[PDB]
Parts: C-alpha cells; sequence; structure tokens
C-alpha cells in the first residue's frame, strides 16, 4: 500500500517546521545486500566531509552504523577563532572563541527529541584535539606544534545513511537546518532536502566492483620519537615526581609514523576485521578548499563519556585480558589507582549533574568484545538543567586515563617531558546530536593520515612502581596494533 | 601469511588418511558483501543451490551459509532411493531412501576438524511430510496432486560460510572419498582447488544494486476450503475428540497464487518481514539438471537439533509480537488459554526422544524461557537427552518426525484423521527443511510458513491444532492468517523496484 520508501510527506514536514530547529525528512529504502561498507563507498565514496561510525557491541555488530554523507559545511579554528569551512551558514555562529560558537551552535539547533527516528538523525560529527584542553586549564607551553592540527573540527552531518544490520534497511535522512528561525522558505527547504534524498538514492542505485580481497600480515616500516633509553628517562623522572607526592599517576607518550600509500578506508577494513571494537571510526577531514586535509581511522576501546537524554555515564577501563573464564576472575582479582580515576569522574559529573545523581558502581561488570575483554566501572549521573552534552564532555576532559591523577598536574608534567603537542592524541572523536546527545570515544588506536604519512601516538599509565623498559613496550605495542594493520592495508589485493 | 591461504596439498594428503570427507579451504575478506550478495555471486539461483540463515536470540547468527552448487542429490525416483545428476561411484542407492541415506552418512562419517565453520559439508534438503508413510502404515485416501519426493538432499560439498562478525567468507571445498582408497588423493585437491578457484572468480565480478522499494498488496490466491468446508472439517475432528480418538488434531489446507517473482525476492521479503531461527532457500534441481522448483520459508520452529550427541527440542508454547515489550512478555508468560495442549507435544517429544537416547537423559523443562528475535518473542519449552551410542542423529530425526505441533496426539490417530479428511497429500508441509552434517550433526526446521515454487505458481499450506473446544470459524482464520504471512510475501515481492 504505503511504499517501504515513501519519503516524508511535505505536509508533515510543513508541521515540523513550525516547531522544530532541525527537521529530518526521511526514506528507508531495502539494502540486503549492502554492508555498512559498500554504502559507504557509495554513498560517502571516500570524498572530503564524510564519515563512517560502527561500533562493536558484547554481541559482535550493534544494530546501526552511521554514515555521513558529505557535509557542505564544517566548524573548526581558524587564525585562533571559530570558522566555517565550505560553506558558512548564513547566522550561523562564527568568529571569537571556538567553544563559544560551538556551545552557540548547539543552542540555536536544539530540537525536541523525535520518535521513529534512527539514534543519531542530525549533529555536528568530528574531533577535539587534545590541546582543547588549553582552553579549559592554564597549561605550560613547551612541546612544539608540528602537526598543525585545530582544536576541533566538527562536520555538520545534515545528510546521514543510518544501516540497519537486523533490517537489512537503510534509513536515509535529509536535514533542514532553520538557522534564522523563521517561516519564509519551507517549501524551499523541503524540495532540497528531497533532492538530497534523491542524490544518496541515486548513490546507492549504482553497481559495485568487488572488494574481496586477502592481505598479510608484514611488519611495519616505522619511525619512533623516543629510543627505548629515551623513553626510560621520561618513565625514571615522572616515577621521581611520584614518589615525592607531585601526583599518583601520570601517562606520557610517544608519536609513531610511517610512510603509506594506503588509503584511509582500507586501514579502517583491517582494524575492522582485526581489532573490532566499541568506537570505530573513519572521517575525511576537508581543507579549506575542499580537497582532503587528512582522514582519522581509528578502533578505539574507550569512552569519554556518553549523554542520552539527560543522562551522562561513563565507563572507565580498569584491565583487559586477550579472551576463557579463567582471564575473567583473573581480572576481578588484580588489586593493581582504577578507582582514583573513577574518582576523578565522580567529581567530572557532579560539576555538570543535579547533586546526588552521580552513582558509582565498582567492578560493575566485565565488557567481552571478540578478541578481547574489558572489566569496568560505571559512573553515571543526571545532567542539571542548565547543562548540555558539550558540558559534560568538557567537564570529562581530557579522560583521566590519558593524563593522570591529579589530572592538572598530571598534565603539566606530560608537556615537560613529551616533545610534541599530542594533536588529536587523548582527544576524542565523536558526535554531539542536535536533541542534546553525544557519544565521545577518547582518540586512542587510532592513526592520523595526511599525505602519504601516518601518525600513530600510543602511551601509558606511570606508577611508583614503573619499570621504563616495560612501559616503552607496552605503549610501543599498542602503536603497533594500527602500525600493523597500515602495513596490511598496503599489501590488500584480489585473492 | 596470507589471509586467503589455501589447505596446502601437503595438509590435504595427511588428513585423507583419516577422514573421508576432507575440506579444502579458503578464506576472503568480504566485508563489502552480505549472505545475498554473497550468494547472487555464488550461486545465482541455479538449480541445486541453497542458502540457509538464523535469527538469533536478538541479531542474525554469526553464521549464513551457501550452497554454491551440488552436482549430486541423493532422492526418491520408482519408490527407491535414487542420486540426480552425478551418482557417485560406491555411494548408497536403491530400496528404502532412509536406509540409502542412513549407509551415506555412515559411509562419509568424518570426526569434526578444529577450524572450520559450524557447517563445513553435509545432506541439505527436505523430508516431505509422506515420508512417514514409510515409518508407519497410513491410510491412503488424499490424492497425490504435487507429486513430491519423499526426501531431497543436496550433496553440499562447495560452500560458503559468511561470518557476519568478521566480515569474511570462508570458502569450502570437500573431497569425499566414497571407497576409502588413497588412490586419487592428488586428483582430488586439484578438483577442490578448482572448485575454489571457480567460487573465488565469481566472488571477484562486480553486482548490480538491489536497493529497492515494495508495497504490500493484498495477494491474489484461491484456497481449497471455504470457512464453512474447513468448520466442517473441525467439528468433525472435535467429534472423534469427544469420542476418545484423539486428544488433538492438526489439520490443514493449501493455498496457492500465480507469481513471477523470483524466489531470491521472496526470500528477501520474509527476511525483512519475519526474522525466524530457520530462514532457506532451496533450489531443487530436476533429473536434467534444470530448476525443478524452489523452496522458500522462513520457519520459526525446530523439529529437533542434534549437535554433539545431544538431541533437543524446543516447542513453542506461544508468541507475541514485541517497556511495553516488558508487559507483553509478562502477558505471554502468564497466558494459559493452550496449556494443556502445549505440555501434550511436550510429552510426545520425550516419547519421541525416549526412542533414541540413552535411559535417565531425557530432560524435561516445561516453559523453560522466552527467545526475543526482530518482530516477535516466543515462549518456549525444551526436551533433550543423549543419544544412546547406537543411535545417529538421523535417529533422532525420525523419531521424532512428523512434528507433533502438526500432526496431533496420539501421533498415529491423528495422522489417520488427517488423512480422512483433508483433499490432497500434504507434500512439504508439516516435513522438516534443514541437515545432517558429515560429523554426525543435525539441525532441522518444521516446513511451515513456506512456499514451494513451481513454473509460476506458488503452494502455501497452513493449518493448527484442534482441541475438545475448537470452533471452525476462528481455526479457519487463524490458519489462513498463517499461510497469508507467506502469500503477502510473494505478493510484496513482485513489487520490488528501484526507489
Ligand atoms: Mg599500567
Ligand atoms: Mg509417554
Ligand atoms: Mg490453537
Amino acid at each position: 500500500g504505503a511504499a517501504l520508501a515513501e519519503t516524508t510527506s511535505r505536509e508533515d514536514f510543513r508541521a515540523l517546521a513550525t516547531e522544530h530547529r532541525v527537521v529530518p525528512v526521511i526514506r528507508k529504502v531495502l539494502a540486503d545486500s549492502e554492508t555498512p561498507l559498500s554504502a559507504y563507498r557509495k554513498l560517502a565514496a571516500n570524498r572530503p566531509g564524510t564519515f563512517l561510525l560502527e561500533s562493536a557491541e558484547g554481541r559482535s555488530w550493534s544494530r546501526w552504523s552511521f554514515i555521513g554523507a558529505g557535509a557542505p559545511s564544517a566548524l573548526t579554528v581558524r587564525d585562533n577563532a571559530a570558522a566555517w569551512l565550505g560553506t558558512a551558514p548564513e547566522g550561523a555562529p562564527s568568529g571569537g572563541d571556538p567553544l563559544d560558537a560551538l556551545r552557540a551552535t548547539l543552542d540555536l539547533l536544539k530540537t525536541e527529541a523525535m520518535a521513529g527516528l534512527p539514534p543519531l538523525s542530525s549533529g555536528l560529527v568530528g574531533f577535539f584535539a587534545y590541546d582543547m584542553v588549553r582552553r579549559l586549564e592554564r597549561l605550560p607551553e613547551l612541546a612544539v606544534d608540528d602537526l598543525g592540527l585545530p582544536d576541533m573540527l566538527l562536520l555538520l552531518a545534515t545528510d546521514i545513511a543510518a544501516v540497519d544490520h537486523h533490517e537489512g534497511t537503510i534509513t536515509l535522512i535529509a536535514n533542514a537546518v532553520n538557522w534564522n528561525g523563521t517561516d519564509e522558505r519551507v517549501d524551499w527547504a523541503y524540495d532540497d532536502a528531497v533532492a538530497r534524498l534523491d542524490v544518496m538514492t541515486k548513490a546507492l542505485g549504482q553497481p559495485l566492483t568487488s572488494a574481496v580481497a586477502t592481505f598479510s600480515r608484514p611488519a611495519p616500516d616505522h619511525r619512533a620519537q623516543r629510543t627505548m633509553e629515551e623513553y626510560t628517562e621520561i618513565v625514571d623522572k615522572l616515577v621521581g615526581d611520584i614518589e615525592a607526592g607531585e601526583a599518583f599517576q601520570v601517562v606520557p607518550s610517544q608519536r609513531f609514523e610511517m610512510d603509506t600509500a594506503a588509503d584511509p578506508l582500507d586501514v579502517y577494513r583491517i582494524l575492522r576485521v582485526t581489532n573490532p571494537s566499541p568506537y570505530m571510526y573513519l572521517l575525511n577531514i576537508p581543507d579549506a578548499d575542499g580537497g582532503l586535509d587528512f582522514s582519522i581511522v581509528g578502533s578505539s576501546p574507550e569512552a569519554l563519556v556518553t549523554v542520552k537524554d539527560g543522562r551522562a555515564t561513563t565507563h572507565p577501563i580498569a584491565g583487559t585480558r586477550w579472551r576463557d573464564v579463567l582471564l575473567e576472575k583473573e581480572l576481578l582479582a588484580d588489586e593493581k589507582e582504577h578507582l582514583m580515576l573513577v574518582d576523578l569522574g565522580r567529581n567530572d559529573l557532579g560539576r555538570v549533574c543535579r547533586p546526588g545523581t552521580v552513582r558509582v558502581d565498582d567492578y560493575s561488570h566485565i565488557e567481552r568484545y571478540s578478541h578481547v575483554m574489558h572489566l569496568v566501572s560505571t559512573v553515571t549521573g543526571e545532567l542539571a538543567e542548565d547543562k548540555t552534552a558539550l558540558d559534560a564532555v568538557t567537564a570529562c576532559f581530557p579522560a583521566g586515563t590519558l593524563s593522570g591523577a591529579p589530572k592538572v598536574r598530571a598534565m603539566e608534567l606530560i608537556e615537560e617531558v613529551e616533545k610534541t603537542r599530542r594533536g588529536l592524541y587523548g582527544g576524542v572523536v565523536g558526535y554531539l546530536d542536535f536533541a542534546g546527545n553525544a557519544d565521545f570515544a577518547i582518540a586512542i588506536r587510532t592513526a592520523l593520515m595526511r599525505n602519504g604519512t601516518a601518525y600513530v601516538q600510543a602511551g601509558g599509565g606511570v606508577v611508583a612502581d614503573s619499570n621504563g623498559p616495560y612501559e616503552y613496550t607496552e605503549a610501543a605495542n599498542k602503536a603497533r596494533a594500527v602500525l600493523n594493520a597500515i602495513a596490511a592495508a598496503a599489501t590488500l589485493a584480489e585473492p
């Protein structure tokens, strides 16, 4: 009767637009011969301003994957001020402090949750660099900024494809965004969104060449910033501070790099098959001319904070094992510090949540993924009425597991011992939606790919009993998870 | 080393000295393929191909299975076991089909090997309901107008196992050693590698889009019985139950419709509309290697599953449509209208597994748990036992066959009464669709919510249990609505189009 792919009607759109800043025009299609990756290849074609977000659950892949089909606009930092790349939307906040411009943007577009939509239907998708913390806390300026990344870059994801693995369907969404709050051009906005659905629908109609492949796992030819001896000097320095009482924990790191001609999407494919995680992402970041500035590809196992319907939640990980029930109780029985970070998170959420709503849940459960298992503690709370999801992000930022405790003192020492500004490393990758929700991964196990070079940073917590060579090795192993994927992706070939 | 490294000749040789069925395998990254796209590339609706998928208690299970094309099938011709296509040298044929099948499984029995997908070789296909006539003496009153064979099992030697979590496909080409000699080991290896290369080449091809819309028009269909005719049957059976002939009996009737739809398109509509633990598409070959007919279905209920010497059945007590979901669960748990009917079937399952299991191992868990799928939830019981040392998976299938759910209690009297009231032989309806693997395992769905598609006609049969308090009009409509689930899918499939 009604067709599966019936598009939101002009009449229904009109009625919503009288009440809502961001109105989705949607169309569902049967896509039972597509995967999230094949849909990405058709809809995004690896273009600048596109994205793919996937999530392993402990039941394999979650129901939904999200493709950003191509954002004409992105909110970033240029010459120390908020700026839009691509189209600067008329009436959208610009200039001045970037966090204020972002806050103003989210306030302007705040839209009531609507029933019948996929979990993410519009939003700002991208990253905060670790160095955004420099705007939340005063920190020295010693490390060299050789990567030149912006403190933030958020794609205005108005064209989204939501892939429903269970149903074998894709819900295409093209949002109308009412920046100025007028009623003047409702029909134009509907026709505009419908045209964008038609572009995505036509893209899905194209044939696709095979990507059925083999790959091998060669050693990555890569360079490191620190030798084992140099990293050992760092670790020993920090163990001194910890013994003298300056901090309880500090997380140093270093950066690794390798030459690669591999496509970022192929790197994503190797990470997906090798290191499936709750936060898989590929982001193609545009430069100011509409070309590709760089790509971010990562498989992060840990969130910073998730905000859903007023509730903020964090899952700091105590420990992890290689995945069988004896590895489990072997981790609950590790009394080897976790709860100092659970303490940091209790404080962090307390600053944005209603009094008494912040609950902790010591070692609440394990999380079994495909090739690993995690022991997590849960901290949740209810956001105050004058606090947004963005406030939750800034309150928690950066992860304590990526800085130390006390956080500010830990970050001061980090700045002292490291060579270069971290850039993305230890920041976050994720989204803020227009309904006030957010989900951000800690930016670890991530490559930054730019003009034939891949950068991979990794580190690890240093305490009083820490050994330099052991910590060097642990951190290099974390980096090698990504470097190995890049090396392997270069070998992809037809079988 | 390489992901797609093929089983080496030297490893194959070593295995071939101990094992009758030896897989040569090759795993590939196939993260832009789905089970349906892989089926379209590998099998392409050819005769002798199949697709098996399973929703799990609340996604698709890890593995989907494609039978990429079986040259050989074991069936029935002129009332005796016979192979279609290639009759393998030394393979059992003639006589009773269940004997020939038992002899085939005996010959090919091969230890489960580490590192393989869950189904790596076996016999895939169906038993018609009317196979029961070789197990029990029943009257011959109903007309056999479909002409189906009592069984047809594809010898599935070329399989593609699709791993949804990894995004990989494990291609398997089995070498089958019928005579047990080592004469032709290198030829067997080369033949398997060649089969792997055919499947690999097929996966390397481009593929046109299948992104689609469809609508849901009412199906133009025909029935055997009107409501009043069906009521006469129900009233007759209620009388037999009141008289003590039986506790419950499951009549049915056949529906049909014209269709030019591709059976895979029917499959696709069933898949998106009601994913079930047993989805299947089987393209059944005729004796000349053309397509005899296709079987497409989404059955919710197993006959029996045999894994590692343990036989289990899960009779469904009730179903609900899916926090308002918590209330439906509560309601489902508290609904007792059909409890006695369900417990009678649990009792039959105990009878059945008792015949093949080691005394003291048959365990019954009344109303053991709820199974949660995308659009429905099932309240189920469990009957399980350990097979006796002299009993095989096939003995468990035959002991359970046909399902009490599709016959009645006591089973033989119920089948006699079915034969008295139905117009036509059931054919596939009330039989099973599934597999027996070469390692002694089995998993069979009851053949319900299934279409048989042949030469532009689709047949869909459906029925339901009659008990002392049943009424004709209600039971007619409940069974007609079961059939309509499939007829509706067929009518919708004809509308599939580019959006
Ligand atoms: Mg440590
Ligand atoms: Mg009994
Ligand atoms: Mg009933």
